[PDB]
């Protein structure tokens, strides 16, 4: 989907950054082999599953530089330490060990084609664009029925790193929805944007996530080019 839809929920003063929710990922028993629980690779633990671990925290407005390394002092262990401050999210948890998921709208500044790139450990899943992330102005019922990932990242595997190039309207707001795990041990995040102008990547998302609340009749995209 090199041109994803957009939205044009016309608010009066757009409320700035994503919404967070933060979930548990418990370690397998004490002797179980691996010690890490798999679920994080089962094809609807990012849909349903991660909704039967503990709710840690839902959180609102996320925006900056979300991109983090976390160093575990030792592996098969749940260790406790801290997010980077653009998540809101100012206490320790299990950086070991957990699962994340972020989601709203993205606002590009320039039009034209945009490669966001990204890379994870553990995981890393990303749905853009109205119907592919959620509906415009109907998040809350297509919250789950997300499609085809436009970008995965899965540590160990043979894609370890992805991207995605789309052509962007300025004037749209791009629903788009990050889905992440750490299963054990080191935990990392990276999402770079590059524009075909803007020579460097931009790492900073602070001037690009917003979050409106549903509509009844929901806000499709004004900007087409058919
Ligand atoms: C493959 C494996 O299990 N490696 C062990 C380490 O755990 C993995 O580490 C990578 C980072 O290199 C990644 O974060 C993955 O999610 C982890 O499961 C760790 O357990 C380490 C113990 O000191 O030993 C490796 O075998
Ligand atoms: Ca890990």
């Amino acid at each position: 989907t090199e041109f994803p839809l957009g939205c044009s929920p016309n608010v009066t003063t757009p409320k700035n950054g994503l919404s967070m929710e933060l979930y548990s990922y418990d370690y397998l028993k004490s002797g179980s082999n691996p010690c890490w629980d798999a679920a994080y690779l089962d094809p609807n633990y990012p849909r349903t599953g991660y909704k039967s671990h503990r709710l840690l925290a839902k959180v609102e407005n996320v925006a900056g530089n979300i991109n983090f390394y976390y160093h575990a002092p030792m592996g098969c262990t749940s260790l406790f330490d801290t997010l980077p401050q653009a998540y809101n999210y100012r206490t320790p948890l299990t950086m070991t060990n957990f699962t994340m998921l972020l989601y709203g709208y993205f606002k590009p500044k320039v039009t034209g084609y945009h490669t966001f790139t990204i890379s994870a450990d553990d995981l890393l899943f990303v749905n853009f664009g109205a119907g592919n992330a959620f509906d415009c102005c109907k998040r809350e019922s297509s919250a789950d029925d997300f499609g085809n990932y436009q970008a995965y990242a899965v540590w160990g595997s043979q894609t370890a790193k992805d991207d995605l190039t789309v052509h962007l309207d300025a004037g749209l707001y791009y629903p788009i929805r990050i889905f992440f795990n750490n299963r054990d041990n080191d935990g990392a995040l990276s999402l770079t944007l590059k524009t075909e102008s803007d020579p460097n990547p931009v790492i900073d998302f602070s001037d690009y996530f917003y979050s409106f609340d549903d509509t009844k009749d929901g806000c499709p995209g004004l900007v087409s080019y058919d």
